[PDB]
């Protein structure tokens, strides 16, 4: 029967699905304990899935509201909700804070059984772990002569909606639908699942130190769903508007909402194009329509810095104000501006998308034997592929990159040559040199504080740096472009500085 079942030291709540869903709350930690999905026990027996690496103590209390049971766990600065409804196999959350945990991160954790779901999904065996040997920090692993890692897991957050485990007879499944709490922005990835050996790890990351480019922020992040399902895949499609009935610390109904919609224009028709709505508490965005139309989620009130992307790429940043009830109708356009181009190597879409290894560095280590060499390589313009460029140059490992290229004496006169990057890591940027002209030491970019080409990751600042060229210093005939990466910092192999590259275009 759906209800909730007390001793001294559980709940134990039955949501009354069909193919079964019960489970058990500490009265004491809040941890989740005992998870039965069609009369097969789900969760690892060694340790809880809950918030962080668990919550420790917590007040627990437990009501049904008509076909709903809320399950509420108060501390100090943060208070955990389990919500239910009758008929549905869900565990829905919602998580509000007043500080960030003393750990520097906030995510939940279900640590189920790895027997029944030894698979993880849509990415694969990737980020099982399990009988791997490190071979950075405590995080990246050898397993056999593959490179592992739960950070190949990840996807952007814009695109990550559903990830799950699963084997043949259970699935278990994140559905996020609301990441107005999080951080980073619409290109954001985090850790999504991970088979690490004892048990399989489902995660939903809401903030993290992980190439973290913006400050935490507070209120109650989600609502988010764990759904069980037997074989089924579940559609993200899931109402959690009835949070609205159920006084959750920091939720903002429907009703206390207001819109932004408009239309983006001007920038590369060839990439996605995304609006993006930010300020100090919610962060919001969009992927437009081909005409470039849009409408934004619902959003909290207030002003809100607007950013157009062409891919991940910002061509535009504007101001707009959201009032509750209402849509504010706002356009946006702009687009990338450069001149008339000697040679342009990838696009301008802030990303390392079509370089040597990018597709590989997602779901792999810079080690792997599977990656194409790293260098240091000669790409010739007109002969080489993109494929050729390497997506990263580290300080030691393929330090530097030789450009070649062919002039005519009508390209001889003043030029810009444009270095586009999309993270760095210990300092690490650009100095060219071309043929006997060597461009001047830029100072170190922000410190990011964290690895990210060596875990699937490549979201940073963006960083652009311009170098001018003298007329005459271009010669008619074969040119050389030296790309050496500069920083006072030192470490080995793909610890070395480096940055990833987005775009590399030569211009007048
Ligand atoms: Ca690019």
């Amino acid at each position: 029967a759906f209800g909730i079942t007390t001793s001294s030291s559980a709940y134990v709540i039955d949501t009354n699905a069909p193919n079964q869903l019960k489970f058990t709350v500490s009265r004491s930690s809040c941890d989740i304990t005992s998870i039965i999905h069609y009369g097969t026990e789900l969760q690892y027996s060694s340790q809880g899935s809950h918030i962080g690496s668990g919550l420790g103590s917590a007040t627990v209390t437990a009501t049904q509201s008509g076909d709903y049971i809320k399950v509420t766990c108060v501390t100090d600065t943060l208070t955990q909700y389990m919500v239910v409804h009758n008929g549905d196999p869900i565990i829905h959350m919602a998580t509000y804070i007043t500080a960030e945990p003393s750990i520097g991160e906030l995510r939940f954790i279900a640590r189920l059984n790895s027997d029944l779901l030894p698979n993880e999904e849509p990415f694969g065996d990737v980020s099982t772990t399990a009988d791997g040997t490190a071979i950075e920090g405590s995080d990246v692993f050898l397993v056999g002569s593959e490179t592992r890692s739960k950070f190949y897991s990840s996807e952007r957050f814009i695109d990550d909606q559903r990830h799950c485990i699963a084997g043949d007879a259970h699935r278990v499944c994140m559905i996020l639908n609301q990441y107005e709490s999080s951080s980073g922005g619409p290109f954001h990835r985090d850790i999504n699942s991970n088979n690490g050996g004892s048990y399989n790890a489902l995660y939903w990351y809401m903030n993290s130190g992980a190439v973290q480019t913006e400050s935490y922020r507070m209120g109650l992040h989600g609502p988010y769903s764990m759904y069980f399902s037997r074989s089924g895949t579940p559609s993200t499609s899931i109402d959690t508007s009835f949070f609205a009935d159920l006084d959750i610390k920091g939720y903002v109904a429907a009703s206390g909402r207001g819109k932004v919609a408009g239309t983006a224009s001007g920038a590369d028709s060839s990439m996605d194009w995304v609006v993006h709505w930010y300020n100090d508490a919610a962060q919001y965005w969009t992927y437009t329509s081909s005409s470039g139309s849009f409408t934004s989620p619902a959003m909290k009130p207030g002003t809100y810095t607007m950013v157009y992307y062409q891919g991940e790429y910002a061509v535009a940043t504007s101001s707009v104000t959201v009032s509750a009830g209402s849509t504010t109708t706002k356009n946006i356009s702009g687009s990338v501006k450069t001149g008339t181009t000697i040679f342009k190597i990838g696009e301008w879409d802030g990303q390392p998308t079509g370089f040597r290894n990018a597709a590989n560095q997602l779901r792999m280590h810079p080690s792997d034997s599977r990656m194409s060499s790293w260098g240091p390589l000669t790409y010739t313009v007109g002969s080489s592929a993109l494929t050729d460029f390497p997506m990263a140059v580290f300080k030691s490992v393929n330090n530097p990159v030789t450009i070649k290229f062919t002039a005519t004496s009508a390209q001889t006169g003043a030029a810009t040559l444009r270095i586009g990057t999309t993270l760095s890591f210990a300092g690490g940027r650009p100095q060219a040199t071309i043929n006997s002209y060597t461009g001047s030491a830029p100072a170190a970019p922000t410190n990011l504080d964290s690895r990210g080409v060596t875990r699937g990751a490549y979201r940073g600042l963006g960083e652009v740096y311009d170098v001018s060229i003298p007329s005459g210093t271009i010669v008619a005939g074969t040119n050389t472009i030296t790309i050496n990466v500069i920083s006072g910092s030192s470490g080995d192999t793909y610890l070395s500085p480096n940055f990833i590259f987005d775009c590399v275009e030569l211009f007048q």
